[PDB]
């Protein structure tokens, strides 16, 4: 269904890479292989993260977080329609300076949710869970520039922000309208 | 059912015998509640045999048993038939002490509540409630079984089976009955 | 599926016991209604025994309950076996004043409304969003009333899933007494 | 089911025949005690008569007729029609001896403890010594019900065993073969 | 009274549609009842029936042959497998079919057979072939006819009119009133 | 393949539900073609039903972002968000063919559950997207919030000289000489 | 599904002699690690392999067949956790050349002991049970070789699912370093 | 996805590697025969190294294997990977005698033949067929471990499962290979 | 679900009425039969009055009808009411000759036997299709006789579906008379 | 899914080889069909083998593949290898007579039709047809196999298996093929 001249293996040699949909295990492997691989070509030029998810699996979207923070280059994220919960987490995660959204995408920000066993399992998993929730919060309170108190607070439950509301809390810097923006 | 002249069931609930069978249920145990309050006022000094042959089910349903049997005025004797598992366990130990009784190949199983939710939040105030859950099921365990708490708590770590005679050793029945002259 | 003496129910009906066991549905909410309203044609002075044990269910359909409780003339006491969770512990608090208890291991849950993400136009959205609203302020109002509490508690205490043993209902206003028996009563 | 002011079974209920037809469960055993139980309490002093058409079920819902058979007072003659195989044969050979039939063309089968249907090696290995716990017990009752060595019945319990009727005549699990009133 | 349970005062059993545990103890309760009631008296057991569970069946035929009563046989419809065989197995003279019965023998057949390890379908398999040759054996002495005939004439579904079945030796007369007795 | 080749001329088609991977690969396009030239017009070809907003979002915020006029045309049908794509084309080069039809109406959710508190922040956020695409629609129209508000209360079907009278295009194509 | 660079993405990194684990280990996804381990051997038996895993565990037997290869092979198999090794996965994460184990800073490990998500007569469930008890006390005593740990350790430590962050398992001795960038050599 | 480098199997194949993963079927096992005719044409004096990854499967589809290892004229070596169960492991026992391998952490399961409807005379035929079946694999299984039949017979009654060590022990593997220079 | 006037059916066979509704299965037959061989018992002699409103159905069950109606003393009497059709047809037909009788909208439809799902060797078709062929020309043959017609006719008249009007049933010799009300007698 | 060296089986047709594999269907059947055609046009003298690993399937679809066979010029040698089952056996029997060939450990079966419905004149035209089906291939058979017609009447009336030496016996097959030494 993808268009030939595929189309984004074309803007791939533009260093862009999309994240679109879920975070799964494969949608955030074929991420990183990806930044490895724009790494390899040239370690020293940015690379365009655009990002269109809903979030998905927090597994998943650490290993895009820690390809993003190892590799050389710098990443720049961009928010297209939106990124929420762990997306909104990677786009918080490119380069500082280099974080933008489009004027009319939207960014949700909120605490981790599951979709059990004997009580001792349930115990250990909800103690990791609530390891998950501390470790998030204290992560985009660094992307943000943010109080940790503030991102407890703020994700209590689904906080949905604006272009502007998300680059008033830190989230980006730069909303982008055009290319004069 | 087999009907008398009175279904087979509230004829032997003319001899005070209540039986709670297969899984514990908000229905099933109260069933069992209305027997219990019924014999009570047919009644209020004389035993009442409880019958439990049980895979365990809702630990809330199994409560609403438990408290009735204390709180009525007449003693709940228990018997172990089949199997007492779980919730079922629970209500064997609970019958009035020197009362709880298992046929010889009867079998008991005791072990920690089991289940099978969304926001963190939410998960942490159910893993914090099933936990007090299992503390104040050991800590009744304990009491029934005149056993100390530790005792309880590494021996539901996973399920534990017990013969008849091994569930008389651990205090969760006082006898065996083979037949009327034990 | 049910011992006959009548059966057990109806026997105990008999005694002014009308029990609630398990969700609360239409059928089951008016099934209340309908002892509640024979048990006060058959003597409307005496007190009625009302048994919940229940997770809870429609709202509509408990407030048939809780307005029949209110509106006929003999005192309907309540009693927490199991549990009384949601509307089943707005309607064990419900209960007449003094005469509202549970049993020692009895399970008291309160929280806000919940819901099975509604569906079609946004002013429809709108529409329902409001009204569930509404809902969450009058049992929060109504709750405070039978708790003996302001209403700024029980919004902080329903926010989410409230658990509460027998001792905590009782010491949050919502149950009266703990009969571990029958010598227990007090007061 | 017909009507005869009882139904059928009602109706033969008064002559002291019970039944047990088709798979063991909780629901059915505890139906068949049931039974026991009235029938004692009617006349403890008059046999009563367990008819067996079963391909066995639940152990654990099979112990608990068998332990009642042995508890009761009254003789439990056992009658095998159609087939008694796994529990089903169990209960037939638990039987009050001297008084435990098929008739001609029934069959019976033994077998060791089977499991239609998880989770850690460690709750695995639980289970599993359960059911090896099962499985010995078992064969030893079952060794005694037929008045044979040990040794015989782990041999021949292997696997699937078929009998005729006068196979388990000589098996030793039943007493005599009933072609007919005379 | 509902209309079986009347019929069942005038000494009328039926069998009716597949032969299960649950039908045949039906029969077998019935037939112990009237027995009770009157040990002397024939019984009339009315069979339109496809066949069904052999175990099941044999208790049905063992009862039949144990009680005191004679067991008078009637086909109505058909008596199919272990239908016509409990049709052959009535006091013998007292075995009948209406004139447009269908009677059918074949040998036994499993529904979903062969499953396990190679020693436990031999196991099975013995059993079945012993079933198989104890069928014919007894069917052999209902119809006062050989083995060897009825291995022969059960290889595969052999349907036969009342006529046929009266040739054979299954059923003693065809009824088609109160007057052809 | 056909599409590749018409890709070749410029022509970027949207055809059916728009969804995060459909309008995702019309991202793609857009940002494809302003590579190969950043001056000259694309042709974005329009029939679909609408979709995700957020989704149409993001064709929306490429489209006004790449440096080429996207001309639209709509064929067949352009409903809810395709009607939204359609009217946001560079204006003056915003098209429809003769017997297409417009649909505009307010947003629509397909179901889920959660506490009150949860259900009041997702209404809230659906009735501000309700708001900012009235206010986006009546800019590209040139007509008035009140008015795009009262036209999409309920499913609002449009011809398309309706569609060109309310403003949602410009032009209406019965070949290359209108 | 996947992009092109001639060469699919994951095939042009396998040019760099990166082999990726991702998702559940089942018998065709583990062969696909084998067979790439087997070819970057025979392309260059002088270089390392660097083994990325990303996945919650599998098939017992189809991680020793990956485990048994990296073993068997004359290149260092170096292994890298990226999102989490779980189960199964930690055990390869823990296999790989001593020295050259890595994670990401975010990474989770989790080990725990074998289970099954029985059938048949008591026999066949004993016969069964053995196996898989005999599985749990192996993978513990190869568990405690590759942590440089006490086995009553390792069977201490498995009983039930243990989380451990990345420090945690390096300091357990699953892995030997945690890498945040490129300040390697 | 199989990556490119050819596929990776083709390039293995290039090397006289064959796999055999997962169930054996009639599939499966038909291209496992088509590359072993393809190798012994490329050439026939060789040998092939057969990897075994597999629970077993369909009997005929494994007789189609079986019978072609040894109709060629390469020598086939086995090698048990994960595991070799039922008919993977009957046909690791097939390979070469003295190279048949196992890595050191494999497993591998004997046991009769099992299946997964009719008149008694249709389900007589193939119960005699199964029987057959199973005496059939017993007598080539005592040959392959050069141990005797009532051996064979005994140890597969039931599930049998063996490390590498005691396959070696038992005779159905000749060495186990921890890397090279196990040889 | 029925109106427990003991319900309407009980009270209407104090009456010697007997209803066939909807498909003919053993059930539903042999629930006939006990009706007939209870009213019988009651009274030998006098009419029954079978009332029918069947699509048809299994030929076995209706046989088991059909002998019974034929075994018992009483004559059976059968109407029509709202349709007869296959095994209806032939238990309509099957009445006692001047008895037979369908209201003035009823519908007839007589046509030969199909079977809904045959699957088995060779062997076993042909049995079973032999078989089929000999109830073909057994029904048409007894519905011959009850028509006053040749087995060649209905041969030729069932081969397809063929619909007939309570006239047409008349005309065809299925039923006597039909009846708008009493005075049609 | 299949690897290259061609893909491995359109290699293996290079040199003759056509596969049949798993169940008998109108598309397996014609894909053999095309290759025997193809194989003729390539060379219409050399001898082409046919490798049947199958357990049977459509009677219509497998009588393409005959009447395939013996409508080309090239010899049709046939291999069993694992099983040749109802359709399968028919199609081995089919080789060119000298040349059909079995593994040691395949296995042969051969039986009568069968069928896994309408009214009673659609019943009839339909049993007359399969019986029909059923004299055919039991004379078709009995020619391959050099066999009296009675003698397949009786052997395919059930399941009946083969081993490989039965085949040979039966007349099914001409030779059991050990390795390379094993040919006349
Ligand atoms: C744990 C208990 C679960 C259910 C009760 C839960 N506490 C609160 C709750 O569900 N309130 C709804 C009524 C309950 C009936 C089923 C949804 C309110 C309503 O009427 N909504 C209609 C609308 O506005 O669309
Ligand atoms: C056309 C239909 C007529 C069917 C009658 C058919 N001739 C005979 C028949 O049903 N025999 C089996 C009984 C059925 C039980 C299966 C659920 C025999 C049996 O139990 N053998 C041992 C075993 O099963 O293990
Ligand atoms: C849609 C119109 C329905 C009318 C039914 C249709 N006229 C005829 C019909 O039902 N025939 C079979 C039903 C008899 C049931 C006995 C088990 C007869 C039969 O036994 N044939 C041989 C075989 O079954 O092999
Ligand atoms: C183990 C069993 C497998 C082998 C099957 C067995 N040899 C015979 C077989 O399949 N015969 C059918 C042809 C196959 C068609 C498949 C869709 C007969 C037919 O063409 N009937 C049409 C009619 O008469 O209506």
């Amino acid at each position: 269904l993808v268009p030939t001249v595929d189309i984004y293996s074309r803007l791939l040699k533009e260093r862009i890479v999309f994240l679109v949909g879920p975070v799964t295990d494969e949608s955030a492997n074929l991420v990183v292989a990806q930044l490895l691989f724009l790494e390899s070509e040239n370690p020293d030029k940015d690379i365009f993260f655009y990002i269109n998810s809903p979030g998905g699996s927090v597994t998943a979207g650490m290993s895009i977080y820690d390809t993003m923070n190892f590799i050389k280059p710098d990443v720049s994220t961009l928010c297209l329609g939106q990124a929420a919960s762990m997306g909104a987490f990677l786009l918080s995660a490119g380069e500082k300076g280099k974080r933008f959204a489009l004027p009319n995408s939207r960014i949700m920000i909120h605490q981790p949710l599951i979709s059990g066993g004997q009580a001792s399992d349930i115990e250990i998993h909800a103690r990791e869970l609530l390891k998950i929730k501390e470790k998030l919060n204290r992560l985009m309170a660094k992307h943000c520039d943010r109080d940790l108190a503030d991102l407890e607070r703020d994700t209590d439950r689904d906080n949905f922000m604006s272009a502007e509301e998300a680059k008033e809390y830190g989230l980006i810097d730069q909303i982008l309208e055009n290319r004069a923006s």
